[PDB]
């Protein structure tokens, strides 16, 4: 009935999420973390390389996320609900979650795959710089997809953005900071509502929510739209022109990020509408994977 949480007291659960959180967790004995090789540009001090054993031999090269105990009831219960619906998600173009490896009163273990290029901005950014402009429009379309399956989860992200996802060995995009995944250099965990204080992306949010910090999928899809921008500018700084202050009022004028060069017109033209002041009129990830698709099969240009 609770194989694999029955050494830790969870009783101030709902027992029918404690149940359903038993095929999220690894036993400690499958898992090794490797301390010693921390991920990456080492920009989360909390996350290592790690080898995970599954079924049969099967050696797996995984990212370890530690985090610091979760004493409140709420939290736990949100990240554990988080976790089933990480693990459960399935596609591509999503980043998944492998497991939690959870120990008695200590830090929980998130387990990720390994993302062999980190994170799309930075890729972007250096010469393994092999994409071109229908490569870079390519990334976009993947986002999309995984943006596209999310929604249709009815799961909203909140801070999409070219940094927030990233690239496998074969150069599968997968949206990432979400779930057991989002903000990865923070120790503490903090539920999606229980962050007072936590600082926002700005430069990337709906003109709604800069109003009144509320996210929906339409204002992801503002926010896919300067994801786009990121790609096809090789990883500009969106608007270093203005102050994050400024910022609202400058989009209130109508103002918008400027058409960077090479960047095909009908693919701006996604952008301007992922940018329409009307949430309700902007397309849904359904017709932009449509749209983009279209655009990237038809281009060399």
């Amino acid at each position: 009935l609770l194989q694999n949480t029955v050494h830790i007291d969870l009783s101030a659960l709902n027992p029918e999420l404690v149940q359903a959180v038993q095929h999220v967790v690894i036993g400690p004995s499958s898992l090794i973390v490797h301390f010693n090789e921390v991920i990456g540009r080492g920009h989360f001090g909390c996350v290592y390389h790690g080898t995970l054993l599954d079924n049969d031999g099967k050696k797996i090269h995984c990212a370890v996320k530690s985090l610091n105990r979760i004493t409140d009831i709420g939290e736990v219960s949100q990240f554990l609900t988080e976790g089933i619906i990480m693990k459960d998600f399935s596609h591509p173009n999503v980043l998944s979650l492998l497991g939690i490896c959870l120990r008695s009163e200590g830090s929980p273990l998130v387990v990720l795959p390994y993302m062999k290029h980190g994170d799309l901005r930075n890729f972007i950014r250096n010469e393994t710089h092999n994409p071109t402009v229908k490569d870079l429009i390519g990334f976009g379309l993947q986002v999309a997809k995984g943006m596209k399956y999310l929604a249709s989860k009815k799961f909203v992200h909140r801070d999409l953005a070219a940094r927030n996802c990233m690239l496998d060995e074969k150069f599968t995009v997968k949206v990432a900071d979400f779930g057991l995944a989002r903000d990865m250099y923070d120790k503490e965990y903090y539920s999606v509502h229980n962050k007072t204080g936590a600082k926002l992306p700005v430069k990337w949010m709906a003109l709604e929510s800069l109003q009144t910090q509320k996210f929906t999928t339409k204002s992801d899809v503002w926010s896919f739209g300067v994801l786009l921008w990121e790609l096809m500018t090789r990883g500009a700084p969106p608007y270093p022109d203005v102050n994050t202050f400024d910022i609202t009022v400058y989009l209130l004028q109508g103002r918008r990020l400027l058409q960077p060069e090479y960047c095909p017109d009908p693919l701006y033209e996604v952008m301007l509408k992922c940018w329409h002041p009307k949430a309700e009129m902007r397309p849904s990830f359904s017709e932009l994977v449509s749209r983009i698709s279209a655009i990237f099969s038809t281009f060399i240009g």
